[PDB]
DNA sequence: CGTGCCAGGTGCCGT
DNA sequence: ACGGCACTTGGCACG
């Protein structure tokens, strides 16, 4: 079928054949539901026995194998793999990785279900409420901060790391920003800990850390007031 | 019902419901292929215009709504949550998860396909090379740090943050490692810094930082350096 | 390309 | 639950 979907349940050998190499073939979306062994060697290594998942191919390479739970695949392979179908005493779908060299092995060991799916898609995902938009906030309104504020660079190199918010207030140092559109967390206080620092490797003693979020975590709190940092309570806006 | 597999092409809203409420019901694996609008209101807010995707509930709940490209589905919701099918002017699927409130609605324009599919599994994956990994190699085998280190506490907390692994040299000193199990960047080091600067303060400048890691990026060796703390190479180990 | 970092990160484990 | 962090993290933007 040249419908957008061909499906077969209990597919033969040549049947299975077919159908994942036309999906590869009409870069669509080829869908299995199977009974299978993975195993997987790359940057770790995996071992998967005997039991019911759904795999999933995309024309861009990416492999997806999902057990019955979680949100995460149990094993997988990004985009730009290469696959092939590999006929051995069961069938085995192999996808290589290279830069690094990971190779996935899935025997199939019953095919329940083969599919192929040839899927239009046009549209791009529009998302709001992130860091950049709290940037884009910050840079249009900078009273938001505090009065005076004057923002200067977004995303900078300085020396080690990049900063997120560089900038001046009205006593003249230099400013630190890091954002974060979630409660921060340690992780973000020693992000801003360690660009301030060498900041201060120049600009000497002035030099204002200031934490933008939402919220702290107990330590990032804990942490932050100990080195002498500031917090400013932003929500990320949403549109 | 005995069937693994239930799939349905260009299936009537009446089939649908009964399949995808059956789903639920029977606790087994929803997949979808579609044409579909999605929303997104939760932590972020999200908007995606109409094209095809493979829509995946789980029985635990989580959602999976995958594009034909990338490893990362487009939209989805954690496990625990919940969904309901919605008939208005087309059918919805409506995620909800609540704690924190986040909403997921797929209006469906056209369903190409549905199907159930009631997988079992009693599989878990056996994956070798972890970090944790690292560390009980380190334990067994100390002198793949340095001749006469003596590792004590593992996943230690000091006062602010939690300790890799804390241990002792040759001169008595207090040792800190962080461990990582790729290549060692930034903020594997401002960790590392951040974890020895809070000991320094109470045990003096003995304290030795290391970083234990199978490489090291420019910039993770130049602090590395610059705030005198060491490099050991070590490669993640495999079963 | 490698470096650095956000992500609706997710998952895990501890208190 | 909140916290602190690893993950085969993935994906992106930038030098
Ligand atoms: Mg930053
Ligand atoms: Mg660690």
């Amino acid at each position: 079928s040249k419908d957008k979907v061909t499906v077969i349940t209990s597919p033969s050998t040549e049947e299975l054949v077919s159908l994942v190499n036309s999906a590869l073939l009409e870069e669509a979306m080829l869908t299995i539901f199977a009974r299978c062994k993975v195993h997987y060697d790359g940057r770790a290594k995996s071992e998967l026995g005997s039991g019911d998942r759904v795999i999933i191919v995309k024309p861009d390479g990416s492999f997806l194998i999902h057990q019955s739970k979680k949100r995460e695949p149990v094993n997988w392979q990004p985009p730009g793999s290469r696959v092939r179908l590999e006929l051995r005493e069961n069938p085995v779908l192999v996808s290589i990785r290279r830069k690094p060299r990971e190779t996935l092995e899935v025997e199939l060991e019953e095919v329940y279900m083969v599919s192929v799916f040839r899927a239009e898609d046009y549209e791009e995902l529009a998302l709001t409420g992130s860091e950049a938009e709290m940037a884009e906030l910050i840079f249009e309104n900078p009273e938001v901060i505090e009065p005076g504020f004057k923002p200067l660079f977004r995303e900078k190199a300085i020396g080690t790391g990049i900063v997120a918010v560089l900038g001046r207030d009205s006593d003249g140092n230099i400013v630190v920003l890091e954002l974060k559109r979630r409660r921060a967390e340690l992780h973000a206080v020693r992000q801003l800990k360690s660009y301030v620092e060498i900041l201060r490797e120049e600009y000497g003693d002035k030099v204002r850390g200031i934490l933008v979020a939402p919220s702290l975590t107990s330590g990032a709190k804990r942490l932050l007031e100990k080195e002498g940092l500031e917090f400013r309570k932003l929500e990320p806006p949403k549109r």
